[PDB]
């Protein structure tokens, strides 16, 4: 049961034999007790012949219960009650210890499951059934490592180490301890600081975030084995745990006394080492509010050297201990910790593949793995950069394990035929249809020995899937999140930007570009996807681009946060609404506008008409610009590297507001261009910061919206509209002659791409509905909407 | 109800049998003892068979007891005993499982309610009633299926399990599950992210308001059958309900108490599939506060697989726990979950239509349920897109119900008369007159077993209701909130609008078909009602038309919400200065225009004076106008396509405020229309975003009123102010004459509707009360407001 142990396999094969070496042609129970006793001396055999119930004995009674003469043992395959015992000894395998699924579980799964033929021999053979279970069970109901009695005692420490609480060596001492992994440093550099006899406590503050426990782990063997000061003479080593002392009590002052009870029996001082997990709980005071102030009684604890422990803290409770003092100060002192670096983390997922073997879907692909921390690195990117990986290796390593029983080459369709005939068998049978039901079955049947008989041929989908963890695995449960489900995005990144927008396709190429330089690496890890600014007159292609990017690399539409600056600019916006000072920074900073972005992880981060803003608000977003980072609300640290921070503007608004042309000009709007380039761009610095501008990774120039773009623009537009009404059944066009005049609302010069949504509203929805009022045309028939005069008309097409 | 087991109504009709045959008028209790016995062989037959109560047995003591001679059996339905019989055997029927009633509960049945000539039978015939009704029990096994009891494998199953709580497999392995239709790809998404050896965890996340159980039914059937990859062996799928949890309990350790012993029993790990619902709450995570934070406890148990969960949250949620850190990042994961289309939505409608044949009424029409989704998408609206709909099928699937019983051929009227008999003959008796009682006791009667007869006539109104559902059906029920009483506010909207607003007919005419248009679905469902700005001077007809909108497409006068736009001054927050400065933005959308809406959502929101407010207000209203939903407090999207917004301007004041009167022009009345149409467009630019106009549909101008507009809507007040002094008993009329007169205080260029209010106070209220204390008028006499020298004259009529 999960290649778990051959002793139960064993005595079963026995049974098929006996299936079809007295008749049987689903191997009943009988078969089974027989298969026991044969497979000689495993726990069901040996205990059997301990019954008194020889193989002989046995097969005397089974063959004058069924026996003769189903020797053909059609399909041999269990009876149901036999499949019963088989599922019964893999939970008497948790019954009688063992992981594996062995002999003893088999005859009491048997007994368990005791069944007409199988019963009827043992209890004819005059042997008690209960009696047989538990035969199996005392000769062998058990496995085991480490633990096994011998008799030791310490004495002090007795009282201590009851109460209270879980210890890393005695898992360790019974040994099913896996490293895991340190994270090593920490280990010295407890060491020092805990076997000194004032400041005798350690303080581990790091990533959490690695596991603090693999430092943990670290600790435990080493405190025990070997080279450890003097100091540290005699040492044991408990580790505490907050959760039983709050589980059965609902009141404070109990899980208090005993804490002041705890701290008591840690007398054993010199000799005892205190591991506290969760520190902070316990310290309390600091900010505005605590955590539980235990801290009175640990502080001294601590400075004894009787709570001579190791604290596992956080990035803020150090704060909130050294400002305590000065058994507190003097006794608390912190230490770095390790995580496994990003080859590192490969490396670690690569260990556990092999042990994913019960998982059967790795170990294999390397490429795989590499690829698990690396394309999460840069993007989702919503977590820290060793544990991403792991988990895309067996999440594909079941995505694409699923895609094994999904489609066999697609044989599948086997399995679909047993069905339909299934159904119309068996119904066919309960209207009858006797043997218009029979053909049914036999076909069905058929099928169903084909079946079974080609699920173990869908052994070899399993060869296909069942190791693999391929790049494109890895990549495809990224894109989960969010190879290959990556990389025709990537490839295609300015094409499907393109397909949302036409509004300066010279725009769409290089912002495609710049989330394939991020999105395929080579960028700093921590730094955002892209950090840009858009000029144009509002919404050029501008804001849409912003939706397109959304849409393009992550597969959904919108996943993209968008923020007006005007209204927080630390500039202007000081006292909009109020008449005094009090606003905008604080908005910013202080929830709201982080709040939203910290929502979706990978999100096209939109801030709005950025022109006018101070330069203050450019410090703030200088910080994703530089770091990756933002800092803000209850004291978090959210890390911009999936973000893509797109910030338009129209800053020199007058040079942007000249258009990028085609259709009036081509080369006066690569004048347009660097002009544009230069009183917008230096308005840009000037309105925010020179430092701004340089670390905003590109600044798009976008016009007036091209001569060009429009009547594609609109074309997208009228269909989204043709294609919103055909779900509920009307088709509607708007023919090219129709949507060239749409496109003349704006033509741009001072505009973006906004007027086009309102000239579709116009010229398609507006258009139509007072069409389809007056009955010129309707549902289930074609409305063209043509130009044939220099206007509209509404003609009707089947 | 409906549909029930024949063996009930056959022993029933043998009943009816001895009713003429043995001679009584009553099909009685001692003709359903014969009944069942004479129906042989059903429980309750066969029981009676078993005590000695032959059909002989019976009908020798039914004779001894009635039996003769009543043979003309006249009005042959039961005894009002033989009547509760059967009630009680129906619910013995729901109390001993078969929901469609027969045999075994009659007999049970008519033990439990053993009275009368029945009971007295078999008492005498040795057989006590209880023996029988023992004897019916005994030989019925109730009705179930998917259940008979023979044991399957568990050990260490068992603690787990039990606790705690529903289990999806139970009632798909007793096959009693309906779908329910998925709500597909979500499942399969599912079980890459669950089996799995590393964050085997799934977290659906999306529309709620979906009926996650759908995807849930869906999850349950295909974990066990049979694709599912070997990484989780066994597969067991328990739920984890916070519900049961809580109740009972009334402190918070003892939840968590139980959360821990659960969380230890869940080591039936890598094998087993936890449900958690509501999976946000136990996190505890993000926000400035949590919701419970369990998730201390949970996210090792999520990490390590043994509480591996399928997490049914919302869309923002998960990030939330990634956010927490770090078993949600090697724990949670996200998938995106489906809905039912808008024409699916229709489908999955349909599908339960059929046996909401229950209420008996649908039963389709299809083009009725269609109807249900798409006139509610548009109207009301209150819901989100599928839900509306069947609430609706299943609305008029009654409503309709009741129009048969009214209008058959109006055969209500026999009732009526029935009673007026019942009536008169009752009080007759009851002073007696006794044959004065006595012939309409025989009327009464008479007409009592005439209506039984006409009431299984009445089987037409079935035959008319049981599967008319009709769009017209829907559409009535649809309107009964907000097709038929749709299209007659859609057909004559114009007309309707301008029956309460007679003030600038040119706006009215266009605002009608605006609306209409959206409500004749002619409009993305992501976009309001109505979007307007009304120009024009001071309420020529704007103000009025918010409230005749209401009155038309609502059916109420008032569904209107109105707000004033000058008091979120934002960027005119000193050209007019107010009490209360700082908040604006933020006090739409932090609370007050927000909740409003929120009240009722199909409410006209008529933003007055919307130009005294920066255009960043014009932002949410556009967000409106293109999302057709508006972000605000406590997180909500309100979905505006219910809504008619209107926002009205006096912008371009000076222009608007040029008139447009019928007596001094009609080329420049619409000129000084068309001067408002160009200059007040363009001051609505300037106090407005060309932006928002773009998304505002259509700009509607109002002009201060002509000549003649007037004088109607005056002519409107004078009648209402006839009409609530008539429910008093008191008669004004204000001839065409001082219609007229009063009608001449809303001309100004400045004005436009609002002081004819003053005028019909002032000629009218004020002018009449001072007149029926003078003793110029009296009670009930009526009082003409009349004209005869240019001047109000108090003429006196009948």
């Amino acid at each position: 049961f999960g290649r778990f142990t051959e002793r139960a396999q064993k005595v079963l094969a026995l049974a098929q034999e006996e299936a079809l070496r007295l008749g049987h042609n689903n191997i009943g129970t009988e078969h089974i007790l027989l298969g026991l006793v044969r497979e000689g001396e495993g726990i069901a055999a040996k205990a059997l012949q301990a019954l008194g119930l020889g193989s002989e004995k046995i097969q005397k009674e089974v063959e004058s219960l069924i026996g003769r003469g189903q020797e053909m043992s059609q399909t041999i395959h269990y009876t149901p009650r036999a499949k019963k015992v088989i599922e019964l000894s893999m939970d008497e395998a948790r019954k009688l210890g063992h992981s594996y699924v062995g002999t003893e579980h088999i005859l009491l799964g048997l007994i368990r499951e005791g069944e007409g033929v199988a019963a009827r021999v043992l209890n004819n053979l005059g042997v008690s059934l209960n009696k047989a279970r538990q035969q199996v069970l005392q000769l062998l109901g058990s496995n085991e490592t480490g633990s096994s009695a011998a008799g030791t005692n310490s004495n002090a420490n007795t009282p201590t180490l009851d109460s209270l609480a879980r210890d890393l060596t005695a898992i360790a001492k019974e040994d099913s301890l896996d490293p895991v992994i340190g994270r090593s440093k920490e280990i010295q550099r407890v060491i020092e600081v805990l076997s000194r006899r004032t400041k005798n406590n350690p303080v581990l503050i790091g990533e959490p975030g690695v596991g603090k426990t693999a430092i943990a782990e670290g600790l435990a063997q080493q405190i025990i084995n070997n080279e450890v000061p003097e100091i540290l003479r005699d040492k044991r080593v408990m580790t505490l745990d907050m959760g039983t002392v709050v589980a059965g009590t609902k009141y404070r002052g109990e899980f208090e006394d005993r804490l002041k009870k705890v701290m008591d029996e840690i007398r054993q001082a010199g000799n005892i080492i205190l591991f506290i997990d969760e520190l902070h709980t316990l310290i309390g005071a600091g900010g505005a509010e605590g955590a539980i102030d235990a801290s009175n009684i640990l502080k001294p604890s601590l400075a004894r050297g009787e709570l001579q422990c190791i604290g596992a803290t956080t990035l803020d409770e150090y704060r909130k201990y050294i400002e305590k003092d000065a058994a507190l100060e003097r006794r608390f002192q912190p230490i770095q910790v390790d995580q496994p670096s990003v080859d590192e983390s490969i490396q670690i997922l690569q260990g556990l593949r092999d042990r994913y073997e019960a998982h059967h879907r790795v170990s294999i692909t390397d490429d795989a793995i590499e690829a698990a921390v690396k394309l999460s690195d840069r993007y989702i990117s919503d977590r820290f950069l060793p544990d991403k990986a792991i988990d895309l290796i067996d999440e594909a390593g079941s995505k694409v394990r699923l895609r094994s029983f999904t489609t066999p080459p697609n044989l599948k369709e086997l399995e679909q035929k047993l069905d339909e005939v299934r159904k119309e068998k068996d119904a066919a049978v309960q209207s009858q249809e006797f043997e218009k039901a029979a053909s049914l079955r036999d076909t069905e049947q058929r099928l169903r020995e084909q079946v079974e008989d080609t699920k173990k041929s869908w052994k070899e989908k399993q060869g296909q899937e069942n190791s693999e963890v391929t790049v494109d695995d890895i990549a495809m449960v990224v894109s989960s999140w969010t190879a290959q489900t990556e990389t025709d995005k990537l490839l295609n990144m300015e094409n499907i930007l393109h397909s949302r927008v036409i509004g300066q396709d010279e725009a769409v190429v290089a912002v495609a570009k710049a989330v394939r330089r991020a999105r395929a690496g080579l960028k700093d890890p921590k730094r955002p996807i892209g950090s840009f600014i858009f000029l144009g007159p509002t919404g050029v292609g501008k804001t849409e681009l912003a939706r397109a990017l959304a849409e393009s690399i992550f597969g959904d539409e919108e996943s993209m946060i968008r923020i007006d600056m005007s209204e927080y600019m630390e500039k202007h916006s000081t006292s909009r609404l109020v008449g005094s000072p009090p606003g905008y920074v604080g908005y910013d900073e202080g929830g709201q506008l982080t709040e939203k972005v910290r929502r979706k992880p990978y999100s096209v981060v939109l801030l709005d008409a950025i022109e006018k803003a101070h330069p203050d608000v450019f410090n703030i977003l200088l910080q994703v610009l530089e770091d990756g980072r933002l800092t803000d609300s209850k004291g978090r640290t959210v890390d911009f590297r999936n973000t893509i921070l797109i910030m338009t503007s129209n800053v020199g608004a007058s040079e942007l507001k000249r258009n990028k042309y085609v259709g009036f000009n081509v080369q006066d709007e690569t004048q347009n261009h660097k002009d544009m380039k230069d009183k917008v761009m230096g308005e840009l610095k000037r309105a925010f910061r020179p430092e701004f501008i340089n670390r905003i990774d590109e600044i798009i120039v976008f016009h007036s919206l091209e001569k060009k773009h429009l009547t594609e623009i609109v074309s997208l537009m009228s269909d989204q509209l043709t294609k919103r009404l055909k779900e509920q059944d009307l088709s509607i066009e708007l023919t090219d002659a129709a949507k060239a005049k749409v496109a003349e609302e704006g033509v741009d010069l001072e505009y973006g791409a906004r007027p086009l949504r309102r000239a579709i509203q116009k010229h398609v929805e507006d258009r139509l509905s007072e069409e389809l009022l007056r009955g010129n045309i309707h549902k289930g028939q074609h409305i063209v909407l043509d130009v044939e005069d220099g206007e509209f008309v509404v003609k009707t097409t089947a």
